[PDB]
């Protein structure tokens, strides 16, 4: 790894991301091919979340991928701040289509018109329904994998209710399952709050969003989504029900979508990532340890066979493992090429270890070297797996409560800022207000999330930083990424 | 319900089947349809099924981008040519033409073989063998059938490349037994090996080997999956080359292969296995095998028990791993939810009356054959057990005698248009010529007969000297011909 992560930062992610085997670039600008070493990760997302949905009676489906010109144009709200991000097909070959079509940058227009279909009887809710698929966002920004893509993968729950309070209920169940995979699959550190008037989602009631934090950069990034519609879709869509108890009387559906991109993926590597490569959790790491005969200069064959030990017990105890036994490279060279794709221990087994019954396992986080009895093997390796987990967590836990203050006024908000740091200020909440913050933070701050429980409680009559409206609340800024 | 009867009119019996079972959703564009969690369930049933066995052959999952270049796809010309009708254009960003239309992928060969040539530089960066479950676009103008002719579907995509040709070779054969173990073990579908003929064969490749299932309500044949082997006409083309071990500097192309199944296999199954009743369902894929339902809807201290009592069939058919569910919504009644789970295709129906409550009975209900047989409660974890796999080989039966009716031997063009109008498919003696495959299917429609595949073990074998069906050429092997989707 030749570039440094304090330093060129840019440079420093393609090269990891690259090197450990992850991504491969495609030639239309914005793709990016999710290899093996990647896409595990994003499996061990998908049978992670998927339990966990499946318990609140979501059930998995498929959708179509393209819209019609006249569903995308139902919902005025959801199409304004869409229509310059969707990418359409116009025609099969050398023959234009009889309508354009348009390729989904969300499912909400394609799966309502058949709730509406469904959606007959009290008895007919609630629908949950959730799909892992791709989406198309043709956005003009500079693009980097996982996490800013025309192109990537991702789940969509679209779930109507019957009443409100069902509907919001199911709203912080699924954002609190997006903090679980942050914190404890990802080991990151998430704010969980809502959206401003400005960036929450079109056509809306409100947002409900998770901000990871990257110190690398300064930046925040959204992680996750969790939207309450209300009834502003099904009252476009004709998604009614009967009541149950009073006869005749037709109610509107309430209805939910949320969804978790790949870049999970991303805020994994920019969290963890060191000058020495890929850092993975042993929580969603593909392989958690690695065996690697060392000193090899007859009495090879019983060092092949006790690597084949570790293998086989690590297996049996349902832990993750390669076995490296190539002919081909040095020792060395196995070292910096598994530390390049952050498999979390370094199983080491040397001729004099195997006849003294001990093996050494190397921390990828820490580099420490820990010499383990071969009776340990199954329990000590469990438990240092376990450590890397906490660890990797609370020392991102360190820099997110470090990286995150509280301001006050404008100049000391702005002073802050440029030190590469995220602020929550008193804001009044409004468009107009919220443009100006960009426009004198200069590139320029945009709003994060209004944290649930914030740093520290909003003196009632206080300003907001703009001193013409009072503060509302306490708003999470910073630059995004 | 079901308005619609098998033998009358297919085309409505299929429409309401799909969509009664909770399947299939009308989308807004035609040839595009929505899956349901019912059918998602059974594509999911085959995922598990079949992710395993690959995994077993060192093949990897992965994904690679839906938008193909312009001048990848003009790199192999063989290959693009034969799809670029059916090629969907992005053109358009918003209200903005865009300055150079990308195309979204019908199949992943101009995609991911240019990554191919970039890791492959030497011997032991071989072999590469990774797949990936997407979605297909691949717009045709054609009569749009759900599952069966669709112009978007789900499926899955196996590209390897090796060294030497006979692990591609060989590795050709082992996923085309595995499509078969989908459809036999699985789905209780019989399915006949072959290779394509020269004119249905993957275009830009070397040969494709393919399975078929007949459906006895159209006579119509239809393709169950394809196994290609591409040879080095992919990797000459984008310089998929690796260093001779032993020569030096002297370099090789790689044998590729190339495999594919679709959603199709939800659609042959419910065409097949499929009665007047609503849909049938095998107990290997099946989502819910048993079903428990609360029937006799009085005494409401004794219709707890009865609740009771169903928790405790769900609870203990869970211990042998059979997948039960209990439908004790008290907001449906009894009779809705038998013809419900009935269309559905649950494979046994276990209904729990008061009076059986109360005299160590319960009755089983099996889908293919409609028998209710009453149940002590002491065989319930292995009656019900006895049953789901006489249910799954009763519709294996069922679907292989149909096939030995149907698929026949002629040597004439004479007896071949007329077992042809039968509702059979057929084996002739075929010369292999592209011309002579299409007057094939333009004399028999005077519902055209296309070639299906070459079986690898015919009914009979070709008699020496034999002639082909049109007489101008001699016969080079016994070709399966009919209708098809
Ligand atoms: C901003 C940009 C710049 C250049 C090109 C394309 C794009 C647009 N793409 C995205 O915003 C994106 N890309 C990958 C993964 N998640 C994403 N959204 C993030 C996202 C979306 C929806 C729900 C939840 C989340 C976390
Ligand atoms: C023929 C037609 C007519 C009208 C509109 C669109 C289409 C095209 N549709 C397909 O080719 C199709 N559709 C669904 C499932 N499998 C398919 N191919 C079948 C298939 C392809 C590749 C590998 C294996 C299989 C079994
Ligand atoms: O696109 C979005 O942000 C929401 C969440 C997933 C479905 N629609
Ligand atoms: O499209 C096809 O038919 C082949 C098989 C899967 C990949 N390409
Ligand atoms: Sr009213
Ligand atoms: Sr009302
Ligand atoms: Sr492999
Ligand atoms: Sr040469
Ligand atoms: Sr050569
Ligand atoms: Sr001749
Ligand atoms: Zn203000
Ligand atoms: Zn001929």
């Amino acid at each position: 790894l030749e570039a440094k992560k304090e330093e060129n930062l840019a440079d420093w992610y393609s090269q990891v991301i690259t090197k450990s085997e992850m991504i491969e670039y495609h030639d239309i600008s914005g793709c990016y091919i999710l290899r093996p070493w990647a896409y595990a990760i994003w499996e061990a997302i998908k049978d992670f979340f998927d339990a966990e949905i499946k318990k609140l009676g979501v059930e998995n489906c498929y959708f179509p991928m393209f819209v019609s010109q006249s569903a995308l144009e139902k919902e005025k709200t959801h199409v304004a701040d869409f229509a310059p991000e969707v990418a359409w097909v116009t025609r099969s070959g050398k023959t234009e289509l009889a309508e354009p079509i348009a390729i989904r940058p969300t499912s909400e227009t394609v799966m309502y018109p058949a709730y509406a279909k469904w959606v007959q009887s009290h008895r007919d809710l609630p629908i949950k329904l959730n799909q892992w698929c791709n989406v198309v966002r043709w956005e003009f920004k500079h693009p980097q994998p996982f996490l800013r893509t025309r192109e990537f993968l991702w789940q969509e729950g679209h779930s109507a209710f019957a009443t409100m309070e069902e509907a919001a209920e199911e709203v912080l169940q699924i954002l609190d399952l997006y903090a679980q995979v942050y914190e404890e699959l990802l080991a990151i550190p998430v704010v969980k709050g809502r959206k401003t008037e400005k960036e929450k989602f079109a056509g809306g009631d409100y947002t409900t969003t998770i901000e990871a934090f990257i110190s690398a950069s300064g930046r925040a990034i959204q992680g996750g989504t969790s939207h309450h519609l209300g009834q502003n879709f099904s009252k476009m869509f004709e998604i009614v029900f009967e009541d149950p108890k009073i006869p005749g009387e037709k109610q509107f559906a309430y209805q939910n979508s949320w969804g978790l991109t790949t870049r999970t993926i991303g805020v994994m590597t920019m969290v963890h990532g060191d000058n020495m490569g890929l850092v993975l959790p042993p929580r969603v790491a593909c392989v958690q340890v690695v065996i690697i005969p060392c000193g090899i200069t007859e009495d090879k064959e019983a060092l092949i066979a006790k690597c084949n030990d570790y293998r086989r017990r690590l297996l049996s105890v349902n832990i993750r493992v390669r076995a490296d036994l190539r002919d081909n490279y040095s020792p060395g060279w196995k070292f910096n090429h598994w530390e390049l794709k952050g498999v979390p221990i370094r199983l080491e087994v040397g001729p004099r270890d195997m006849k003294s019954c001990q093996f050494v396992a190397v921390r990828r986080d820490t580099g420490e070297k820990l010499t383990v009895a071969e009776n340990e093997a199954e329990t000590k390796l469990q438990a240092i797996l376990e450590d890397i987990q906490v660890t990797l967590f609370t020392r991102a836990s360190e820099d997110l409560k470090t990286h995150m203050v509280v301001a006050n006024t404008m100049e000391d908000f702005q002073k802050i800022l440029d030190s590469g740091k995220i602020v929550q200020i008193p804001f009044c909440g409004e468009i107009d207000c919220e443009d100006w913050i960009k426009k004198t933070t200069a590139m320029g701050a945009k709003s994060l999330c209004i944290p649930f429980k914030p740093l520290c409680e909003l003196q009632p009559g206080a300003k907001c930083v703009c001193g013409k409206n009072p503060a509302k609340y306490y708003t999470l800024f910073g630059r995004s990424y």
